[PDB]
């Protein structure tokens, strides 16, 4: 109740933009030269959105091991997160590489691939059974097994091959399609349905690699995956659930990846969902 008693403080004296500014000013700042070096240009989608050397996902390639993604791991929720931008046309087969060498066995996507006609991410699963995708530059192949098709989100069966030795894996591909173009949902339901579902799955098992999260530059919509999915796991674990107090678990988070939540809606749309989740 005390997060919502704050929620309706926040909201009737139009506080948002205050407290989201402050968490801006507090976040930690360290180095991106990775990112950075001109080889790597062309592997970012943002100029202003690196990830962090010290927690950086490596690729094991000898060439370049650089992706844009960052490993969030949530020592108190004992849940890690891999927070990424969406691929470019030509960062596929790192993306793929990268889920194969993590052992991961979901991936969340928040946005459409074009919105409001900017390309925010590249296609980089299958759309059809029958044309199933090689990345030749990561020896990768992709299928489309199956797919159920829901009014908010869709839930693919994608089937990964390691092309070199032929070993494949099942990856569950949880897709929510119908974030709004500009700004956040009037509601969480359909948010924390979809939040419900990837947990259910058994991606997010320690027993498999971390998820992989993404939606254009992997900080706002991701960012607001990641922060409600760990506050309502912190609620479950902890004794006092009052106790989680989501702008300290915002400020942990963005020690491992800058800029989280980039707006003051999206914060209130986390404390939205993470209130109704609450009570489920
Ligand atoms: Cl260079
Ligand atoms: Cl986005
Ligand atoms: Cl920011």
């Amino acid at each position: 109740m005390e997060m919502e008693k704050e929620f309706e403080q926040i909201d009737k004296s139009g506080s948002w933009a205050a407290i989201y500014q402050d968490i801006r000013h507090e976040a930690s700042d360290f180095p991106c030269r990775v990112a950075k070096l001109p080889k790597n240009k062309n592997r970012n989608r943002y100029r202003d959105v690196s990830p962090f050397d010290h927690s950086r996902i490596k690729l094991h390639q000898e060439d370049n091991d650089y992706i844009n993604a960052s490993l969030i791991k949530m020592e108190e929720a004992q849940r890690s997160y891999i927070l990424t931008q969406g691929p470019l046309p030509n960062t596929c087969g790192h993306f793929w590489e990268m889920v194969w060498e993590q052992k991961s066995r979901g991936v969340v996507m928040l946005n459409r691939v074009m919105e409001k006609g900017s390309l925010k991410c590249a296609q980089y699963w299958p759309q059809k059974e029958e044309k199933e995708m090689i990345f030749e530059d990561t020896n990768l192949k992709l299928t489309l097994i199956s797919e159920d098709i829901k009014s908010y989100y869709t839930v693919r069966q994608l089937e990964l091959e390691n092309l070199t030795t032929q070993e494949t894996r099942e990856i569950l591909h949880f897709h929510y399609t119908t974030w709004p173009d500009f700004g956040v949902p009037e509601s969480p339901a359909s948010f924390l349905n979809f939040l419900f579902k990837v947990n259910e799955s058994g991606s997010l098992s320690p027993e498999h690699g971390p998820v992989v999260v993404h939606c254009s530059a992997g900080i706002g919509r991701s960012g607001t995956y990641c922060l409600a999915d760990t506050c309502l796991l912190l609620m479950d674990k902890r004794k006092d659930p009052s106790s989680v107090d989501i702008k300290k678990v915002l400020l942990e988070m963005r020690k491992f990846r800058m800029g989280l939540i980039q707006t003051a809606d999206q914060l209130r749309f986390s404390y939205l969902a993470v209130i109704e989740g609450a009570k489920f």
